[PDB]
């Protein structure tokens, strides 16, 4: 089979605002037969008084609420579109917002039953001056989160304490049971001259503790190939060692492209196949 289980659309501010129809188009001519619309969920209001950082990481993390019709008519009409060449699972990619699980747990109360798959994903982390984005930018990971911490390493255990509350999270019946690219913390991996060579003993714990727990809990692993075309990551959320960790405790994985246009359809789609070999 053949499943792209991440992939965003026109309605992400910040995607190449590609309509979702010639993604889905280029999905079907490579052979793709399953494939997830896992919009950015729309940020609770109260979180994002309490941010830092570049505004643009909060402005454009995602749609508005009052896009979510738009947004579910459209999706809806593709999915029955292309039904006869492709399965298409409508959803979002759903923030873990640290200390906002109500508000988390009321919009999945509410739009859960709309939806047919999920990814649950921790984007933002506190750091200087309020809440502030992991995956924006080397320089804005540096002043946000990396100083706050301590270092590179300090930053690690920091996102991964966040993973590991995001899969202890009670956030009802709808909670997506699919975990977002769990090394996002690798991103800038190289303006830190940092690679996944050499976790420390304490990151490769803490990994254990995670996969753990996400076996325990029948959840499954995003595939994420999105890092190996960022130019300052290079890698696969998660890398081959956790992916070993994970295959060996049967914990399923999902390939996740995190479209954000047709040109990023399939990309890392034989290193996905390969690495779980
Ligand atoms: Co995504
Ligand atoms: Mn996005
Ligand atoms: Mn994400």
């Amino acid at each position: 089979m053949k499943r792209d289980g991440h992939t965003h659309t026109e309605f992400c501010p910040h995607g190449t605002h590609d309509d979702v129809e010639e993604m889905v188009l280029k999905a079907i001519e490579l052979d793709f037969d399953e494939y997830s619309i896992v919009e950015h969920a729309p940020l609770s209001s109260e979180f994002m008084k309490n941010t830092a950082g570049d505004k643009e990481a909060v402005t454009t993390a995602s749609m508005a609420m009052s896009d979510l019709p738009y947004y579910f008519k459209k999706m809806n009409h593709i999915k029955k579109k292309y039904a006869s060449d492709l399965l298409i699972h409508i959803g979002f990619e759903v923030d873990y917002l640290i200390g906002y699980e109500d508000f988390t747990r009321d919009f999945l109360n509410e739009y859960g039953p709309q939806t047919d798959d999920g990814v649950l994903s921790l984007h933002f982390l506190e750091g200087q001056g309020g809440f502030r984005s992991i995956d924006f930018s080397a320089e804005d990971y540096n002043e946000g989160i990396v100083q706050f911490y301590g270092g590179f390493e300090q930053a690690q255990l920091a996102y991964l304490e966040g993973v590991k509350q995001s899969i202890e999270a009670d956030l009802g019946l709808f909670k997506p049971r699919r975990m977002g690219h769990i090394s996002l913390c690798q991103k800038f991996q190289q303006f830190f001259g940092e690679d996944t060579s050499d976790f420390s003993e304490e990151v490769m714990e803490k990994f254990r503790v995670i996969l753990a727990l996400v076996k325990k809990r029948d959840y499954e692993l995003d595939f994420n190939t999105a890092g190996l075309f960022k130019p300052l990551c290079g890698e696969t959320y998660p890398p081959k060692k956790i992916v070993t960790l994970a295959s060996e405790l049967q914990i399923p994985f999902v390939y996740g492209s995190d479209s954000h246009g047709v040109q990023d359809i399939g990309r890392g789609y034989s290193t996905y196949c390969q690495k779980l070999e």
